[PDB]
């Protein structure tokens, strides 16, 4: 049994779904303590599952087995990074992550899981605080790293300090969802997912600059995928684009199934699909677009997208690119009125 990049166990669901915890009750500990490995692939997945049971009522009219959920997007970006083997060691120091050592640990020198620990463990945190998970009076010990001075949080208070916006923005969104039974309104799912990717966005923007280093682990062509991707999602997250779960698998079908190696040009990589080739190449451009301009793009962007008319349009554009239509990002850009940059 091995994880499959966009499938997970077979049906979507992540590779060992039904043996993360759905409940807090479920995770080892003591009558004081509730223990969690943010190391571990499967405590990883507890972290998404928990939030994911725990927020289902808000979203269960919508759709059959909580598919409507918003959530469902870094926890299927979790199944695909274990399947294409990125959140091993790179460095060939460890054995974490091989299929000779523990399959199941996740490596401190990994890019990816240098990126996406805290959408998994801060998030977690946030949604405890709000009251998510009812009242807890245990405490959550998590596995500490061995690196001094690491990127990677280990108590709650310890996430807050070193990361209090990322703390602060996921915090809104739980609260948000938890006011809505004092209200009884029922939920405003385009400010839910406005939210919600604030909190990954600031996320994203807060670990750039402590995972940056680790992108020397890998070799030119995927260290360039890892840029091309986090500064693709600040574009992506701006259009408020559906983080549900047959949005998630959409997206992680079309994104390469390993690791890219010396000898990869997009659209050109013969192990892949027109999907995959597509999506790298506009990837790629949106690492151009914001490269020539300084960052000044993802700014004009951004204002831009203040208007749900235009994030609507902007939406049907992801939805073009994920069908693999092949769309000049720099000319899509242009035509929506953003000023575009020469070299
Ligand atoms: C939920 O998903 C499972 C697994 O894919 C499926 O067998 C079942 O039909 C779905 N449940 C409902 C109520 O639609």
């Amino acid at each position: 049994h091995v994880a499959h990049p966009s499938l997970g166990r077979g049906d979507g669901f992540p590779f060992l779904w039904d043996n993360a915890a759905s409940t807090l009750d479920q995770l080892n500990g003591t009558d004081t303590t509730i223990i969690l490995n943010g190391f571990n692939y499967l405590d990883r997945l507890s972290m998404f599952k928990t939030v994911l049971e725990g927020t289902r009522k808000y979203f269960d009219s919508f759709a059959p087995n909580n598919t409507a959920n918003i959530y469902w997007g870094f926890t299927i970006y979790l199944n695909w990074i274990l399947a294409t083997g990125r959140s091993a060691d790179p460095t060939g120091h460890t054995t974490c992550g091989l299929a000779h050592g523990d399959p199941m640990c996740l490596a401190e020198e990994s890019w990816w899981n240098c990126i996406k620990y805290n959408p998994a463990a801060i998030a977690f945190f946030a949604a405890k605080k709000a009251g998510i998970f009812g009242d807890v009076t245990k405490t959550i010990v998590l596995a500490k790293p061995k690196e001094a001075n690491s990127p990677y949080c280990s108590s709650e208070e310890e996430c807050q300090a070193a990361y209090p916006d990322v703390m602060a923005t996921y915090l809104d969104y739980f609260e948000y969802l938890m006011s809505l039974e004092k209200t009884g309104e029922s939920i405003d799912m385009d400010k839910a997912q406005q939210l919600l990717w604030k909190a990954h966005v600031t996320s994203m923007e807060n670990s750039i600059a402590v995972c940056k280093p680790r992108l020397k682990n890998y070799n030119i062509i995927e260290r360039q995928l890892d840029r091309d991707y986090l500064i693709s999602l600040l574009y992506f997250a701006a259009t408020n684009f559906p983080t549900n779960f047959i949005e998630s698998i959409k997206f992680v079908a079309d994104m390469p199934h390993r690791q890219l190696r010396f000898g990869d040009i997009a659209p050109f990589i013969p192990d892949m699909d027109m999907k995959k080739n597509n999506l790298l190449v506009v990837l790629h451009g949106f690492y151009t677009v914001h490269s020539l301009s300084g960052g000044s793009s993802l700014t004009h962007w951004r204002n831009l997208m203040e208007s749900p008319v235009s994030r609507e349009m902007a939406r049907d554009m992801v939805n073009l690119i994920l069908a693999g239509t092949p769309v000049e990002v720099q000319v899509e850009l242009a035509k929506l009125g953003i000023p575009t940059p020469v070299d």
